[PDB]
């Protein structure tokens, strides 16, 4: 009959606010509600179970798995195993922190301020399909900056 297949795969999502819900089984004919819509989560499992397609999704800064949800429901991207680094970064004041790679709105660590460039002390680096995110700390404030708000 509809067997099903489920591989490794590691790619960061975020829920759209039309969804089916979070299927506590990929068996399940009924998505459970989450109101966990519009967030990064992390990826960790990518399943096929006939014409029915998901990807298992949970807390990206514990690991925490909240469910399986159908790949059509989310905007996906690759993300690469981070690395450890050490580099100090300019960053303008204004510019925002996230949580986590690729954050959305709802997962802002903080905003840099001063007068003139802050120094922004990177210890991780990931890639987010082709984005490159720094994790470091400006002013106390831990969390993410992309490549892109950093000047060496």
């Amino acid at each position: 009959n509809n067997q099903l297949t489920v591989t490794n795969n590691s790619g960061v999502a975020q829920i759209n606010a039309k969804n089916s819900g979070l299927y506590t089984t990929v068996y399940d004919t009924k998505g459970k509600t989450t109101n966990q819509i519009q967030r990064t989560l992390s990826v960790t499992k990518a399943a096929t179970l006939g014409d029915k397609k998901f990807y298992l999704v949970g807390d990206y800064n514990t690991g925490t798995n909240y469910g399986w949800v159908k790949q059509d429901e989310v905007i996906y991207n690759t993300a690469k195993s981070p690395v450890k680094i050490n580099q100090t970064y300019n960053v303008k004041p204004g510019v925002k922190l996230h949580t986590v790679p690729w954050g959305t709105y709802n997962q802002v660590a903080g905003t840099v301020s001063g007068k003139g460039d802050q120094t922004f002390k990177a210890t991780k680096q990931q890639q987010i399909d082709k984005a490159t995110y720094l994790y470091g700390t400006v002013n106390g404030k831990s969390g993410w900056i992309s490549k892109y708000y950093l000047t060496a």
